[PDB]
C-alpha cells in the first residue's frame, strides 16, 4: 500500500466524516465523507467506461 | 492529481477524440475516444472484479 | 504500464491460482485468484463510491 485516499478524496470543508453540512449534503459531496479531486476523476472517470461506461 | 488518463488510456490511430472510425468503431475502441494499456487493464480488469466481478 | 496487480492483489495462501480451497473459496479471497491490499481496497474502496456507492 503505497497510496492512500489521500491522493484520490479530499475531506471536504465541513463534510468529511459528518455525511452532511448544515443538515444538508456539502455543495462538493453529499454524503461522502470527502471530495473528487483530478486524480480521483481520472482513476474514478476511466473506470467508469468499464464499470459503468 | 499526479496521473493522467495517459498512463491507462491511450488515444487510437484515428479515434481517439472522434469515437469512430469510417462510420465504424475502432477496431481498438468504440466510441471510448481511446484505448486500454496494461496499466488502464489491471486499473481496470482488478476493479472488474469489485464491481463487475 | 508500471503497475501490476502485485499493488493491488496478491496470491492468497492457497488461493492464489486455484480460485478454491477444500472445495471451498479461500476464507480471505473467493475464486478471485488472489486476494484484496492496502491499496487493492483504496483502489476498490473509493470506486465503490463511484461505481457501487
Ligand atoms: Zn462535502
Ligand atoms: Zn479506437
Ligand atoms: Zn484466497
Amino acid at each position: 500500500m503505497v497510496i492512500a485516499t489521500d491522493d484520490l478524496e479530499v475531506a471536504c470543508p465541513k463534510c468529511e466524516r459528518a455525511g452532511e453540512i448544515e443538515g444538508t449534503p456539502c455543495p462538493a459531496c453529499s454524503g461522502k465523507g470527502v471530495i473528487l479531486t483530478a486524480q480521483g476523476y481520472t482513476l474514478l472517470d476511466f473506470i467508469q467506461k468499464h464499470l459503468n461506461k
